């Protein structure tokens, strides 16, 4: 019942002109997908990108999540979450840890991959488009407790934990190539993405239509705004509140017939919404960075 957490990827480059990376490890004499264990304090996406780079030499942008693999190891259970990862370049160099890397079309990769569960992940990869754009919907970080007053507490700030969540989110949102920033009209939403804003040197666009009060008064306007943001070029981060996110995510998944594999709505959590030709093809719920 102890889980060793890991992550990795189907690393790909230019549906069926695509080539994917398969690695060989001398220690096990295996052919598999690049992946590795999370370091203390890392989230799965951050670890996937790091391990891809360490094992293949490539940087990449993570897209759609492609499922979970588990198997027994002496310490308990190895758990690996996999992403589609588009190469943004690099060069492999053989070493003692990974001695070969082959770029293969999917059919040939299917034969090269020795583990059934890697083949399962690769089947998931080909099931939907992988050249995706990404919308990142983030519930703001922890911000103490609502006051006894009516409504919201417009200026209530992140607490110490929440400020740490905000800092931890930078690496997680960068893993997906976030480029533009949007926050509902509450201090705690802006503060969650301020560290990212500082990192990108971008301003945060204020969104009065996406607050809890606004969604409860005019949900259609909130939905319309979400779609307007998502249609703009780049990969937007939109930080908003707990009474808003589940309704927006459910409505989009329903209209697009997308089934999320995981669900939740925790403060500091992220939904990764993958779009292909402006249609939703994936909705992946990530835990807060300091939670499992
Ligand atoms: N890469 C990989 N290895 C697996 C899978 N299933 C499975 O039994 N193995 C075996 O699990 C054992 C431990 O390998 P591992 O790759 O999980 O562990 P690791 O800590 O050395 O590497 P990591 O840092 O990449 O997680 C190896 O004997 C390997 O053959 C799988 O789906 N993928
Ligand atoms: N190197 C290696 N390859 C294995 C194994 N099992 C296993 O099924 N294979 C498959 O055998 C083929 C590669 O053989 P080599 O060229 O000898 O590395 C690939 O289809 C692998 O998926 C194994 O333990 N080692
Ligand atoms: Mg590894």
């Amino acid at each position: 019942k102890h889980t060793v957490r890991a992550a990795g990827a189907v690393l790909w480059r230019d549906p069926a002109t695509v080539e994917v990376a398969v690695i060989h490890r001398p220690r096990y004499d295996d052919w598999s997908l690049p992946k590795g264990k999370l370091d203390q304090g890392e989230t799965e996406p951050v670890a996937a990108a790091r391990e891809i780079h360490e094992e293949t030499g490539h940087t990449a942008v993570l897209g759609r999540r492609l499922g979970r693999v588990t198997y027994p190891i002496p310490q308990g259970t190895k758990r690996v979450w996999y992403w589609a990862a588009k190469s943004t370049g690099g060069d492999f160099s053989p070493n003692d840890e990974v001695d070969k890397l082959v770029w293969l079309p999917v059919d040939a990769a299917m034969d090269q991959l020795q583990y059934p569960d890697d083949r399962k992940v690769l089947r998931r990869f080909v099931k939907r488009p992988v050249d995706t754009k990404t919308v990142l919907v983030v519930r703001h970080g922890t911000a103490g407790r609502r006051s006894r007053y009516k409504g919201d507490d417009r200026k209530r700030p992140l607490d110490k934990r929440g400020r740490a969540q905000a800092e931890a989110l930078v690496a997680q949102l960068m893993a997906f190539g976030a480029t533009t920033l949007y926050a509902a009209d509450r201090v705690r939403c802006h503060q969650t993405i301020e560290p990212l804003a500082q990192e990108l040197d971008q301003l945060i666009h204020n969104e009065p239509l996406l607050t809890e009060e606004a969604y409860a008064a005019d949900h259609k306007a909130a939905r319309k705004r979400l779609l307007e943001i998502a249609g703009r070029p780049g990969n937007p981060v939109i930080c908003t509140q707990g009474k808003v996110i589940p309704g927006l995510i459910e409505w989009w998944c329903e209209r697009a017939k997308v089934r999320p594999e995981t669900t939740g709505n925790r403060k500091g959590s992220t939904w990764v919404l993958s779009l292909s030709d402006g249609e939703l093809v994936g909705a992946d719920y990530l835990s807060p960075p300091d939670e499992k």
